[PDB]
């Protein structure tokens, strides 16, 4: 019954709000000019970068920026982990599979929600207090200058779908519930959950976006864009492990990366 699916949608939305302090609706109001939120400080060069610390509370610069993304992904992983536990049935699955769904789901989710913080020209940072331009990121030196560009490219295409947070909450849950992750022990109870999430997503997109033809199909097709984003990024991490042997990846992050 649709009623059961609407209640699942409400539930997931509610946990989403509770686990992610910076929603897309807040990101959007910061990026456009609404009076509900306050304007960010903009970092577009190395000198405004240094003024960013005397205003916002935040070793060559490209490295230090990179340590900033590191720290933020660790935080996102913590938030995603908190959100996963709220998805009905997730905590009743085998503990090894729970680790496995998170291990592979977490980055596809990060890049999905990172799109919420992006327009074609840059990305919100520091809980929306800052805005780091796309071009300042693309001008970083040799290995670092091109770690964000693919994420911007995805976000521009993904943001065209015009999903709002109640859409994303269900979509994020579908991602984490992927029974095709390598090494899963009991694929079948995972798929039963994902099939219920997919029904909830489908209904949600139909009621929330009644005029957007086949949005459901186009949203799932976006799942291959995420997969390729993850693969390019880990090959880029393997370059930096060797060219800066003096730099430390956060242990939560290197465990996710196998
Ligand atoms: C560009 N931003 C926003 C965060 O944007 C992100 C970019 C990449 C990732 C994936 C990380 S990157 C890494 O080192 N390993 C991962 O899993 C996660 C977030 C900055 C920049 C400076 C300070 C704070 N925020
Ligand atoms: C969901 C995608 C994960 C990345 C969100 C983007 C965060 C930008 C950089 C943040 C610096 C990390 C310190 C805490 C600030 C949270 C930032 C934010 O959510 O805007």
């Amino acid at each position: 019954e649709s009623a059961d699916l609407r209640a699942l949608a409400k539930h997931l939305y509610d946990s989403y709000i509770k686990s992610f302090p910076l929603t897309k609706a807040k990101a959007r109001a910061i990026l456009t000019g609404k009076t509900t939120d306050k304007s960010p400080f903009v970092i577009y060069d190395m000198n405004s970068l240094m003024m960013g610390e005397d205003k916002i509370k935040f070793k060559e610069v490209a490295i230090r920026i990179f340590q900033g993304c590191q720290f933020r992904s660790v935080e996102a992983v913590q938030e995603i982990t908190e959100y996963a536990k709220s998805i009905p049935g997730f905590v009743n699955l085998d503990l090894n599979d729970q680790v496995t769904l998170l291990k592979y789901g977490v980055h596809e989710i990060i890049y999905t929600m990172l799109a919420s913080l992006m327009n074609k020209d840059g990305v919100l940072i520091s809980e929306g207090q800052g805005f780091m331009t796309r071009e300042f990121l693309k001008s970083l030196r040799k290995p670092f200058g091109d770690f964000m560009e693919p994420k911007f490219e995805f976000a521009v295409k993904f943001n065209a779908l015009e999903l709002d947070d109640s859409d994303l909450a269900i979509f994020i849950a579908v991602i984490i519930l992927s029974g095709d992750r390598p090494g899963l022990l009991n694929v079948k109870p995972i798929e039963d959950i994902q099939d219920n999430l997919l029904q909830a997503l489908e209904l949600q997109l139909k009621l929330n976006h009644p005029e957007s033809s086949q949005l459901f199909a186009k949203l799932l097709q976006k799942m291959t864009d995420l997969r390729q984003i993850v693969t390019e990024h880990v090959q880029l991490l393997q370059v930096i492990k060797k060219t800066e042997t003096d730099m430390s990846l956060h242990p939560l992050l290197q465990e996710i990366y196998k």
